[PDB]
């Protein structure tokens, strides 16, 4: 029944609708392959000679993905609760607000998360980093290739200024696409560049030869290019557990809720990122 | 039943639809928190160690809002009334006109209101100022910070001319956003700039990195930046009282109507304003 | 029942839909004030002190409008009629044509009419001038002020050429707006400039402020600025009279029709016109 | 019943939908007047004096239009017929194709047709010229005025090059409109310029002050300006005769079909053309 | 019943919807003519003289098309199958994915296929070439004319650089259209240019005088111009044979499927291509 809530959350936010979310009933295994393209068409002599052998479309290679839990937990005083109850039919109003906050927090944790560690903190981490391992960290860790942090081997700051390595940013994206992406991945019909809020320069008209799209939260001075169906998140089906209760202590009612999730990029050779950009 | 009329008025005008209006049944208390965002997601060892404590989303800090009444009151002669009655089914026509006028007057009183005082006047105040305390005055009074009236400490005229402090206005909005707004408020997905009619320069295409929108009435040489859901108005539920009657004196029929309202900005750290702009 | 036909005629053409037309049952009196906006909100001590006095919204001042009749009259030969009677449902094919022509004639007579006089001529007046008094003539006659036609007192040819008084047109628009319109009328959600065809300069076409719009027929070298709901036409309800003849005269079936109308601007403070523009 | 087929054909193509087609039951007579505009409104003393006389809207002047027949006739082999029959429900497919071809051929014959002559040929006339008299030839023949083939009286090549008479083409269209069109035809609300494919220069954005539209086939170095309701075609109602039959000779099935049509421009003073343009 | 699946596949992808697919029940014969235009209208004396002879619209000239089979064949492990089955109603999900892959692979094989040969390979041919003969190869083989690989007779590299033959690409497309296309094919109302991904230069706004459209896979440094209804593919009706089965060997379930298809361009004189472009 958790799939109903998960699909509701996915529909609630636009960005998540462009991404896929699948429930896996086990804990640690191998991942489904969606963003794979190939030339499955062929022909061969089937009369007096060789025989035809098929070709997979799964591309399983070193995933060993494992899922961990995260929990959202909050509380409300009684005065605020009564003020909300004064609203006409606030039952839907509260639900929509909490759903929207959870959906936004998913992405905020996803894009710039790194180094999952117990006993998370919200003092030194305004943006939540140590809550789970993210897509960017997944690239930066599992495949140390296909990332441009250095230049070739001088200072590892890819600059675009006066003495810039790539004075024009479209030339940079062209070089990245032509160098660190597979040939039959070059001309894919739905490749998209993800960039933050500072590097926009006000123009989703076009960039290089690929459409652009921004996200709510994203590390500045960092860019990515991939299909908007490659990356995804997995959530264990029968692990969503919530409980609400009030306590006369400090006159509040609180709720706790926990799910088991893990971010995962399906294909590695489709999509590269760059970091440490100046200007 | 007043909520029906209030929602009708809100729907009648487009701008008010983008804003929220909630009925509070008490007079003076604490305010609901809507425009609040945070990283409620976390993780911590729940087996053999610490325990998890939730986190509020209310952010109550020094509101002490109090509501006052305002009343609209007018009259019509008999000749104009009969001429209106000559129209085919004018009953809806009159109602729509008065609703539109009330809705527009709400905003006109809201944006540039200051220093609520009894015995309002319409001679020295073409625009109504002393009718109620407005959002701009609320910022300028409750939080003396997050407002740029001076320069740093030379003349307090933020100029954009030849010897201008900010020759380019987009640089000004960038500086304001980066300086007087909270970090996790910087990249919010629905931040909007409010500007009057003179500072438009003909271009809602784009400004800086934020979309722009104008309002019917607004103080010239003044600009604001915030979410279009932060600010709001509160109206006491059981306080709307109206009465109509005719008097043979000077051959007229008049009506009086009074409501209890108060403008309120939900979050202060989300949204800053600037005043006294030259060119 | 004439109101049904009048409403059909109004709905037929687009420009007339943006304008208001009303049946008046009397002949000469005071006008209905639709397009006016005043701050009706206020507040005053009603306990131990003064009392609250309402505020009208009519602002009637020296209106004194008087209606006059105009009549249409035409005829068709039997040959053209028999040819028309060939289509499937020729009735609508004729009705829509005559309705559209009558509406176009209404607009033409409205915009550049002057000095109503009996025994109208169609030789010396290609465009119909002496048929009725138009909005432009109404401004030029009733309010001799609030019309910009001279320079200050040299030649009254407002030029925008090389040595022009206002080499840039939008500067002239801003000057006229800020010098001839009321303060609380300087900004309004629908203030629009009307201009002819030759003065368009190819750029509806977004202009600096007051988004422009053209009309079918309009005097060149003249411009107006007002709300598209300010001006209007009034028609006497029970005065529409038509009659048909099929005469054994030379060869024809003719028809005559007559209505009683009068053009009227609702408020003079909202809207100014400029004439005799060079270049 | 032919009107059903004619309306089907008119709806099939977009361009013909913007034009009118009327069935006339006689052969040679006078033409219906649609694209006529005038000031039918007037006023005159009907009490003690003159009487009011109506005004026609037919404008009959020297039409004497006469209709001639044209016939389409083709054939298909049996192999192609069976291959078509292999398609799923090809009965509609064949009909749509032949309707589209007939509709396109109507226009192709219309725009650049001249000098109707029996025994048409398809060797020396790739584009069909001698099939019927066209709109362009109708202007060039019936009204020798309102056409600019010469300059005033030097070489009759209206050039736009270096030593061009009209270096700017919009100036040319402005001059043509102001010179060879009637005054009350100048500002008509639906005037349109027709131009071929070579003179487009890639920009229906705007040209001069009139919208532009291209047609499938059109003589290069030729331009026209008129209302898209002035010109039209007439077709005799009870003259459409078709017959299909197969003949074992050369293994084919053929069909012949004949209609009686004639192109006609309604008003001459509304719309002028220019020819022999260089660059 | 195969037509249901074929139409489903055609609808699944947008590009194939703009193209036609017809089932032929024989193996090798003559092709249907769709993209043919002509002046079928004519006129001739049918009384006392010659007789009228119709004109074909088939244009059969040297097609001799022959169809060959291609087969798609793949397999899935059991773990991936169970993971897919965990999804809610994956039966449609798998079908949509395989349909999309087949549809894309059709085009990828079509545009840059050459020299059909048995025992296809996927090592030295990342893009599949020897699977079937494609449209480009069809032009380059059957009609050695209407292709610009050389210059006139210097180096056969049509360059656009500094010393370029055609410095401007629109001039190149204009020259190609005016030279290697038939006159009555020049002004066709739906001519379109096909270009790859590198030669886009970011601008489907417009190119030359024709609209542009890109395709997923296309040979770089190659361009084509034709109607989007000229080319097509033929598929034998009763030849689609598929079979699925599992084998405990290496724990997999596989499927094989074979169809009989052949690409074919309907008209040769409508549409030309150019290859070997520099810059």
């Amino acid at each position: 029944v958790t799939q109903t809530l998960m699909n509701t959350m996915q529909e609630s936010s636009d960005f998540l609708t462009r991404i896929n979310i699948v429930p896996v009933s086990e804990m640690k295994g191998e991942k489904i392959g969606i963003g794979v393209t190939g030339s499955i068409a062929s022909t061969t002599d089937t009369a007096g000679g060789t025989e035809r052998q098929p070709k997979d479309f799964s591309k399983l290679a070193s995933n060993k993905y494992e899922c961990d839990q995260i929990n959202f937990d909050f509380y409300i005083r009684y005065k605020t609760l009564d003020l909300w109850a004064r609203y006409q039919d606030f039952q839907l109003r509260i639900r929509n607000a909490i759903i929207k906050r959870q959906s936004l927090d998913f992405i905020m944790a996803g894009f710039n998360g790194v180094k999952r560690a117990e006993t998370s903190d919200r003092s030194s981490n305004p943006m939540l980093q140590d809550v789970a391992v993210g897509w960017l960290q997944k690239y930066r860790n599992e495949a140390p290739a296909r990332v441009m942090s250095k230049v070739t081997t001088t200072s590892e700051v890819i600059r675009v200024g006066k003495g810039g390595d790539y004075a024009s940013l479209d030339a940079l994206v062209m070089d990245a696409t032509n160098n660190l992406i597979e040939p039959w991945y070059q001309e894919d019909p739905d490749l998209v560049v993800i960039v933050g809020r500072q590097l926009l320069a006000d123009k989703q008209k076009r960039i290089g030869n690929l459409p652009a799209v921004r996200v709510p939260y994203f590390p500045a001075d960092a860019m990515l290019i991939t299909k908007l169906e490659n990356l995804s998140i997995y959530y264990m089906d029968d692990s969503h557990r919530r409980v609400i209760e009030e306590n006369p202590k400090l006159d509040r009612v609180e709720n706790y809720e926990s799910m088991n999730i893990d971010y995962v990029v399906e294909d590695y050779a489709a999509g590269c990122l760059v970091e440490k950009i100046k200007v």
